[PDB]
């Protein structure tokens, strides 16, 4: 349970994804491909890329990361109060695209990552904590249904 101040934070933060939300995703997609080159694997649609050069230089790999990055603030909007928005992508990542739970991991790492980078000494020690728990929450939430549909635990 995050606390108002906490959320504050977490959609203080968000504020800064919003004003560039393309940028933001691409960064935090190719820092995951990148980082976890495992993960680019499971996107039929961008393994083709090879090099950061032609990650940065793919206008569908923006557009993507536009489409979840969009989910990503619809939910984090909710405030913990996330189970429909939350239901349709918990079915779709465990059961048709295959998606690991430590994978859902590497790309909160990713977010962090991106975070610092774009917002150098403007994300602060509070606000890290907050997104954190806010991060932690959606995995908490995910996890219990790839559990149910005999995903992970
Ligand atoms: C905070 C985390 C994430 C959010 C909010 C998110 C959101 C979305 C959304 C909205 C879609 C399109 C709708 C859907 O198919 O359900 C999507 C598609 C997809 N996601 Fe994610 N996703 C996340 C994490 C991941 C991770 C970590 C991977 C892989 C390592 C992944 C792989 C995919 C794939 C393969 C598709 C289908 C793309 C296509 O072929 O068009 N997602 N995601
Ligand atoms: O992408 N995690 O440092």
């Amino acid at each position: 349970v995050l606390s108002e101040g906490e959320w504050q934070l977490v959609l203080h933060v968000w504020a800064k994804v919003e004003a560039d939300v393309a940028g933001h995703g691409q960064d935090i997609l190719i820092r995951l491909f990148k980082s976890h080159p495992e993960t680019l694997e499971k996107f039929d649609r961008f393994k083709h890329l090879k090099t950061e050069a032609e990650m940065k230089a793919s206008e569908d790999l923006k557009k993507h990361g536009v489409t979840a990055l969009t989910a990503l603030g619809a939910i984090l909007k909710k405030k913990g109060h996330h189970e429909a928005e939350l239901k349709p992508l918990a079915q779709s990542h465990a059961t048709k695209h295959k998606i690991p739970i430590k994978y859902l991991e590497f790309y909160s790492e990713a977010i962090i990552h991106v975070l610092h980078s774009r917002h150098p000494g403007n994300f602060g020690a509070d606000a890290q904590g907050a997104m954190n728990k806010a991060l932690e929450l959606f995995r908490k939430d995910i996890a219990a249904k790839y559990k149910e549909l005999g995903y992970q635990g």
